[PDB]
């Protein structure tokens, strides 16, 4: 049987439609019939799925030779981010690029970001049409996407980029973002207009970033703390070569896209969940009074860390809504399941879904319930029991006895996690100070999840009520 093949009704299209609408149900159904191993092919390819912590570990801590990350994602991502970065290079190069970024994301940089982020959010609320007036409704995703783009560009991308978003960067991003179109799952190369727009934006962004850098050199200065003034200096690879401006530009673009899509989606889910749960939001608010005090002094890198429930709300949301549902590798050499008869072959993709474990009864009783309090068992912005293996950058716990891996594990694990927590936690705390949220009358629960795009996000246009506090 090799790995059980998934009984479907058509060639090529296979089960993909089933996948596309909802993978998790799809995976679960598959699980029920076939257990922890499946095979369905989506589009062209045979994607082999290993569920379970072991399923997770196998693929995520899979051997460098045996599974390849870039061959799967490079075409799609590479046109977008640019050449030579992320997946446009051998793994070793990737590891050094992660190193530079993680280098640029130390606590003292993180500290520097918090005031900037609180400033952008507070400025947005004051100056934006979104929250004008005491009581109102607003478009969550649109509103939240703007906030995350402002907060990340000010802190991480820096002043010039932030300034640009006022002019010309908004459209560029939107155009570039078309590179993540579902047809681009198959046809990234083809010169459809949207692809031609994508290529046009990518070039233009690169020219801009490069001019920003060159201008900095021209004055040969520094001032705080963006990954930019950081990649200028964290120039050098082991070979002794400093990172070229173009690479810096393409790295920034990658970080921009990555952070924005992940942040905006997650942040959206947080606002949506909170709207459903006025009790939690008040508790969050009550936490700030209790822990920071009645005065509600300004949020800092230090005092944020006390927001245990805020931390929990993010964790709980990540558990159910994290935008990445499927992690995929290209099988380079046939691989032996430690357990079983099945052998996984080269014509195959391997797909792991930590979200599944994430929403399993064994691992999480009543998993589908969005309850932050379930975490009263533990909290880690940084986690847990397993071994730490250093690949390049730092010392990453590939640890995989954890059912909960929103940020992945092994050599491909997120280096943006701390930043993401900082950003989300900060945005959440501010909003909680400023607002109450309710559902529109007669509206219960939350919209559905749209898995059609590479990242997943709330489906429709969802409005929710906002009430201000003073
Ligand atoms: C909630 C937000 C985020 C989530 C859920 C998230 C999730 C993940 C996941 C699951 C992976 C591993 C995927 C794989 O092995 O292919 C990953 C890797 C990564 N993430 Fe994130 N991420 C988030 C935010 C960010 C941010 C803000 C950045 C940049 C600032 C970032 C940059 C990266 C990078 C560079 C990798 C490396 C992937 C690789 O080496 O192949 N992420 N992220
Ligand atoms: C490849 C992509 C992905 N992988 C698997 N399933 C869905 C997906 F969107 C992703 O892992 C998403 N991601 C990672 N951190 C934030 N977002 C990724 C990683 C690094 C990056 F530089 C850009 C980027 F999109």
């Amino acid at each position: 049987k090799t790995p059980p093949v998934v009984f479907h009704w058509f060639p090529f299209i296979g089960s993909t439609i089933s996948y596309g609408i909802d993978p998790y149900k799809f995976f679960f159904d598959c699980r029920a019939k076939y257990g922890d191993i499946f095979t369905f092919i989506l589009l062209g390819k045979k994607t082999t799925v290993y569920l379970g912590t072991k399923g997770n570990d196998f693929i995520l801590n899979g051997k460098l030779r045996d599974v390849c990350a870039e061959e799967v994602y490079s075409p799609l991502t590479t046109p977008v981010f640019g050449r030579h970065v992320v997946y446009d290079c051998p793994n070793a190069k990737l590891m050094e690029q992660k190193k530079f970024v993680k280098y640029g994301l130390t606590s003292d940089a993180l500290r520097s970001y918090v005031p900037l982020i609180t400033d952008e959010v507070e400025s947005f609320v004051k100056n934006s049409p979104a929250f004008q007036g005491h009581k109102g409704v607003f478009d969550v995703c649109k509103t939240i996407a703007e906030i995350t783009i402002y907060t990340a560009s000010r802190s991480l991308q820096g002043k010039e980029v932030r300034s640009k978003f006022d002019s010309t960067f908004a459209e560029l991003y939107h155009n570039l973002d078309m590179g993540f179109a579902p047809i681009n799952f198959m046809l990234p190369w083809a010169p459809l207009p949207h692809n031609r727009k994508r290529d046009a934006a990518q070039r233009k962004l690169t020219e801009t970033y490069m001019e920003i850098i060159k201008a900095r050199r021209q004055a040969g200065s520094k001032k705080d703390s963006e990954d930019m003034v950081w990649n200028l200096m964290s120039c050098v690879y082991k070979n002794g070569t400093p990172v070229p401006d173009e690479e810096i530009a393409h790295m920034m673009i990658a970080l921009l896209m990555a952070g924005q899509h992940s942040s905006s989606s997650t942040a959206s889910w947080i606002v949506l969940r909170l709207a459903t749960r006025p009790d939690i939001m008040e508790e969050l608010y009550q936490e700030q009074i209790r822990v920071l005090g009645s005065d509600l002094p300004p949020l800092t890198y230090d005092n944020l860390q006390k927001l245990d429930l805020h931390a929990k709300v993010i964790k709980e949301t990540l558990r159910l809504h994290a935008p990445i549902h499927s992690i995929i590798r290209a099988v380079k050499n046939p691989m032996a399941v430690d357990g079983t008869s099945y052998v996984i072959p080269t014509s195959h993709n391997v797909l792991s879904s930590p979200g599944v474990t994430a929403r399993s009864e064994e691992h999480f009783p009543n998993p589908l319930e969005w309850n932050p309090h379930r975490w009263d068992e533990n909290i880690a912005a940084s986690a847990e029991d397993d071994e730490k293996v250093d690949y390049g950058y730092g010392l990453v716990s590939k640890g995989t006895n954890s059912p909960y891996l929103p940020f992945g594990a092994g050599r491909h694990r997120c280096i943006g996690e701390q930043f993401a927590y900082l950003q989300l936690g900060t945005i959440t705390a501010v909003l909680v100070r400023l607002f109450r949220f309710r559902n529109l009358p007669g509206v219960d629960g939350i919209p559905d999840t749209d898995y059609s795009s590479l990242f997943s996000k709330p489906l429709g246009r969802s409005f929710v009520e906002f009430e201000k506090r003073h």
